[PDB]
């Protein structure tokens, strides 16, 4: 459950050119994921509310928990298409590092 | 990111006749949550060795994200199904505070 964007952030150091280079994307980034972590707090208040109403695996719930994973994705994709185009940004001698703690966080589960 | 099941165990106590009812079934599911972790650890090392390969948004990492997408739905529905078996055995006057527990964490996204 490792937050994957931020970890990357803090363990890889840029150089004066990628981060101007990249301040655009991270911008972008930034707005597009508060647009999905709103859809997914949406969505984890209708599958509580769902439940609350029956506790149950029920069309209702079903529909619901369908609705988090779709906001989920989402926010899993959008966050690794924005790590790969940070990763373009890169000289390519930077890149082994950034891979290593993107690698690393990846098997622990981080998204 | 919380985890639900362990949320509910710590914080709402059985009664005598609820703890040994439910025994079996809390085996159960540690025994199949286990195979269910077993299989999204495995796919989280299969998306991590993917993007090694080549960081970008490709068949196989789409492919990968997938098998974490499948092993992690797999796991709440399990926890769900578990969190409701559990419900049935209690008590009526015992069910208020478990739904409080389990609708809250819902609330913040515990699964
Ligand atoms: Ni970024
Ligand atoms: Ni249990």
């Amino acid at each position: 459950h490792g937050d994957l964007h931020e970890i990357l952030h803090e363990a890889v150091p840029l150089d004066a050119n990628e981060r101007e280079i990249l301040e655009l994307k991270e911008d972008a980034f930034a707005q597009r994921r508060r647009e999905i972590e709103t859809r997914l707090r949406a969505a984890n208040g209708k599958l509580a509310d769902a439940i609350a109403k029956n506790p149950a695996w029920s069309p209702e719930v079903e529909a619901a928990t369908q609705e988090v994973e779709r906001a989920a994705g989402d926010l899993q994709r959008a966050t690794l298409v924005h790590v790969f185009e940070c990763r373009a940004g890169l000289k390519p001698e930077h890149r082994p590092a950034y891979d290593r703690v993107l690698i690393d966080a990846l098997r622990r589960g981080s998204q």
